[PDB]
């Protein structure tokens, strides 16, 4: 079932439940990787008509936006948003072709290297998570020659701008997701020198 993290706590969601809180929307956008959640409060309060789902491995940094998210509007509530606690390597099956954006937005760690070596069998779980047609956007900012160490300990050693072109895009076709050619809550977090070395990479499900 999905694990919704209601503060420090899991309530579990069925299908049912899912399909019942999305279907008055005009759209739902999933951000993996979500961290402290900002993205989605920000996202929820600016399209009203946008369900926004935050999943993260790590529940803890969610337990407060995740109360925040249900007070009542009028004090900061935000019935389009839910938190929701998973690993992208085993995502739920109840969330398959519920999304028409996915964002993983400055991805760090093991979500990194998924997206960036990349791990198949987590982009295959991304892609499962796609609306038909739907979009698939990561956008990261580490630096080939300041992150290099980064880099390594990540097994990204081997990222050069041909693996981009390349590798990449193919690995990202296999999985069905095919490539497509700053005011926004993770443009906040880089600094100056970060700014540079932003690449978002974007994808459709096809
Ligand atoms: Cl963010
Ligand atoms: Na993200």
């Amino acid at each position: 079932m999905v694990k919704q993290i209601r503060g420090s706590t899991i309530w579990q969601l069925t299908r049912e439940e899912l399909e019942e809180r999305i279907s008055t929307y005009r759209e739902v956008a999933i951000d993996l990787g979500t961290g402290d959640g900002r993205f989605v409060l920000d996202l929820a309060k600016l399209e009203a008509d946008t369900f926004v789902i935050g999943i993260d491995a790590n529940a803890k940094p969610l337990e407060k936006p995740s109360v925040k998210i249900t007070r009542k509007p009028a004090k900061g509530g935000l019935p389009n948003a839910l938190f929701v606690q998973a690993a992208a390597e085993d995502l739920p099956s109840e969330l398959a072709s519920v999304a028409d954006s996915v964002t993983v937005n400055l991805p760090w760690g093991s979500l990194l290297r998924a997206v960036l070596l990349p791990d198949s069998e987590v982009l295959r779980g991304i892609r499962r998570l796609v609306k038909p047609g739907g979009e698939l956007e990561v956008v990261t900012a580490i630096d080939p020659v300041r992150d290099l160490q980064e880099l390594a300990r990540l097994g990204l050693s081997q990222l050069t701008e041909q693996h981009f072109e390349t590798d990449l895009v193919q690995a990202y076709r296999n999985a069905g997701l095919e490539r497509g050619k700053i005011e926004t809550t993770w443009g906040k977090r880089l600094s100056r020198s970060s700014e540079r070395s932003v690449r978002r990479l974007r994808f459709t499900a096809v």
